[PDB]
C-alpha cells in the first residue's frame, strides 16, 4: 500500500529520538567482523579432547546456533510493523539489530566448521521446552505483527524476543560460557566471539525495554500483560535449563580433566536472577 | 508459523554461495559512517548562494531523500520472502543492504539539516511520474511478496527496486551530482557521501541481477517478463527526468555563476544508457 509522504523530505530525522541515539551507538560499537576471528587454537583444543569431553560443549553451541538463526528471521515482522506506524528512527536502529544477528549466526557457524563438526546435526540437543520457545512461541509472536500490531501484540513480541530469549536465555548462556571454558583456558576464538555478542546484546535488550515501557506509559494496565507473558514462558525456560543441567551432570569428564567445579546451582540461580531483573527494568508507572 | 529446523544446527552456512560472498564484501567495504562527514564547508557554500542558486540543487536532493526512505521501508518484504524460502545466505546479505539504506537516509537528512533546509518541505519537487514510481509502484511490487512469492512476483520486485530505482535512477543521479557540483567545487561533504552511496549501490544492483538471473535460469520465458516490466516503467522514468530537466533549464543562475555548461542532453542519454545497460546484464539463456 502507498506511501502518503516521507519524513526526511517533509522534515528531518528526529535527532534526539532514543532509538536514533541507540542506532548511532550501534554503528560506533558494531564494527567487529566474525571473519577476522582466529579459530586455529580452537580447532586444536577441540581435537585434543576425548569423545566424552568433545560432547560436553555441544549442547550450548546447539542452543545458541539455532537461537541466532531464529531471531535473525524472526525480527523482520517487528521492523515491518514499526515501519508501518511510521517510526523511522526505530527502523534505522533495527537495521543494526538484524545485521548484528546475521553476524552472530555467522560466528557460531564458523566455529562449528573450524573445529570439525559442521557435518554434525546438533538438533539432538533441542528438547521439547527449547522447541516450544524457539521453533514455536517466538515465530508465532513475531509473525502475528503482520496482521495485528496492537499494543498487546507488540508487548508480547518484545517480551518473548528481547526479555526472555535475549534478556534471560542468551545472557545466561554468555555467563555459562565464561564460567566454564574461560576458566579452562579453552576455545579463545569462540570466547572472543561471545564477548562481541554480549556487547551487541545490550543494545537489543535496550530496544525491548524501550518498546515495552513506551506502551506501558500510555496505559499502566499493559504492565500486567508484560508480567503475565513473562510468567507464561518461565516453565519452558527452566525446563530447558534443567535439561542442559542434567546433560552436564551426566557428562562429567571435561570438568574433571580441567579442574572446573561447575556449580549448576549457581548457573540456575543466574537464570532466575536474569528473569527477575528483566521484570524490574519495566516500571508500572 | 513454526520453524521446522535450522540450517546452522543441521549443517553450516553455504560458504561458497554468491550472496554469502557479497555479504562478506559488504562487511569489508561498508564501514563508513555518515556521522563522520564534515558538512561545515557545505553550510558555507549553501549560505553563499543566492535564492535562485539555492533552489537549483533542491530537486535532486528531494528525489534522493524520499527515494532512500522508500527503499529502506520497502526492502523488508523481500527479506521476508527469501527468509520463508529458507535462503539464509540471501537474508544475511540483505541485512547489509537494509543497513546501507538506513545510512543513506541519514546522510541526506544530515546534509539538509546542516545547510539549513531541514524545516523546508521538499515534496514540491515530486511530480506525478515520481509519485507513480516511489509512492505507488515500488511499495505495491514489494508488499505483494507477503502474499505472493512466485517467480513472477520476485522478478517484478527486483526489477522495479534494483534495476529501475537503483540501477537506472539512482546511478544517473550520482552521475548528475558529480557533473554539476563536483565541477563547481561545491558541497564537498555531500559529494563524499555520494561516493560512499555509489559504492554501496554496486552490491545492491548485483543482488538484483543475481535474483533475476537465477529465476530466468529455470525458465527462459521469465526473461520476457523482465523486459516487459522494464518497459512498463520507462515512461515514468523519463517523465521524471524531463521534469527535472525542465526545472534545470528554467533556473539557470547557479550554472552561469559557476561556468558549468550543464549538458541536459548528455544527462538524458546517460539515463537511457543506464536503462539499456541493465537490460543487458540479464541473459535470456
Ligand atoms: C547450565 C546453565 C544453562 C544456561 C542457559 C543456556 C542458554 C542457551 C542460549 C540459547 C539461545 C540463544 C539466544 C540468542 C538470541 C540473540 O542472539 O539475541
Ligand atoms: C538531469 C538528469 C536527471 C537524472 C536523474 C535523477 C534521479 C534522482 C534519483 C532519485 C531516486 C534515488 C533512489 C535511491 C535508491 C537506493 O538508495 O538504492
Ligand atoms: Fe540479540
Ligand atoms: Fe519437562
Ligand atoms: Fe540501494
Ligand atoms: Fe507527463
Ligand atoms: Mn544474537
Ligand atoms: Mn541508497
Amino acid at each position: 500500500v502507498h506511501h502518503d509522504g516521507f519524513q526526511t523530505v517533509k522534515a528531518t530525522i528526529d535527532w534526539e529520538h532514543p532509538m536514533f541515539k541507540l542506532y548511532e551507538k550501534a554503528k560506533r560499537n558494531g564494527k567487529w567482523n566474525p571473519a577476522d576471528i582466529d579459530f586455529s587454537q580452537d580447532q586444536k583444543d577441540f581435537a585434543s579432547l576425548t569423545s566424552e569431553e568433545k560432547i560436553s560443549a555441544l549442547p550450548l553451541v546447539a542452543g545458541f546456533s539455532a537461537g541466532e538463526e531464529a531471531v535473525t528471521l524472526d525480527i523482520l515482522p517487528m521492523a515491518h510493523a514499526l515501519a508501518r506506524q511510521g517510526r523511522l528512527e526505530d527502523v534505522l536502529f533495527l537495521t543494526t539489530f538484524m545485521h548484528d544477528e546475521a553476524k552472530h549466526v555467522e560466528m557460531f557457524s564458523r566455529w562449528q566448521q573450524a573445529v570439525g563438526i559442521g557435518q554434525m546435526d546438533l538438533s539432538v540437543f533441542h528438547n521439547d521446552h527449547y522447541k516450544r520457545i524457539f521453533y514455536e512461541a517466538l515465530p508465532e509472536a513475531m509473525n502475528r505483527l503482520y496482521a495485528d500490531d496492537s499494543p498487546e501484540a507488540v508487548i508480547r513480541a518484545a517480551t518473548v524476543y528481547n526479555m526472555i530469549v535475549e534478556g534471560t536465555l542468551a545472557e545466561s548462556g554468555y555467563y555459562t560460557f565464561r564460567q566454564i571454558y574461560k576458566k579452562a583456558g579453552l576455545f579463545p576464538g569462540l570466547l572472543q566471539g561471545i564477548d562481541y555478542l554480549n556487547m551487541d546484546e545490550g543494545r537489543h535488550i535496550q530496544f525491548g525495554i524501550y518498546t515495552i515501557q513506551r506502551i506501558v506509559n500510555e496505559d499502566e494496565r499493559y504492565y500486567e500483560l508484560f508480567i503475565r507473558y513473562m510468567d507464561e514462558l518461565w516453565p519452558h525456560v527452566i525446563g530447558y535449563v534443567d535439561y542442559l543441567t542434567e546433560l552436564g551432570k551426566r557428562q562429567q569428564q571435561l570438568a574433571r580433566t580441567y579442574a572446573l567445579e561447575i556449580d549448576y546451582d549457581l548457573l540456575r540461580h543466574y537464570v532466575i536472577k536474569q528473569f527477575n531483573l528483566r521484570k524490574k527494568q519495566i516500571s508500572r508507572t
